[PDB]
């Protein structure tokens, strides 16, 4: 299924550590980062989304169309520019995102009840597992 609906709470979090490390973020805040559960409400409406991931220290507000090229800055977390595009790989959701950083993206997909986010940077791999709540 293409269809990524609903609000979602984190099982697992797995390398959130290096991912953010190899993002440049600071020490203090990776370690505050890497404890908090998230929750993740994604609104779906044919190709446009509005998400809204949070936890009790921030939050991460990123809406965008597929297949239409947006800039991004990336206030959250490293605060970079970077050209974002987001596309269905069959039922992947895979967003790039070009600029400094290399192999900097994610993808996001539905297996039966869980939602998996794979985020990228250089060598790096997060992987977060969501149930539906």
């Amino acid at each position: 299924t293409r269809d990524q609906n609903g609000t979602w709470e984190m099982e697992s979090n797995e390398n959130f550590e290096g991912y953010m490390k190899a993002l440049d973020i600071d020490f203090a805040t990776r370690k505050i980062a890497v404890r908090l559960t998230q929750t993740k409400v994604i609104d779906q409406d044919g190709d446009n989304f509005k998400t809204k991931t949070t936890s009790t220290f921030r939050n991460l507000d990123v809406d965008f169309t597929v297949g239409v090229e947006f800039d991004e800055y990336t206030k959250s977390l490293d605060n970079r520019h970077v050209k974002a595009l987001v596309t269905w790989e069959g039922d992947v959701l895979v967003c790039v995102q070009k600029g400094e950083k290399e192999n900097r993206g994610w993808k996001q997909w539905i297996e039966g009840d869980k939602l998996y986010l794979e985020l990228t940077c250089g060598d790096q791999v997060c992987r977060q597992v969501f149930k539906k709540k």
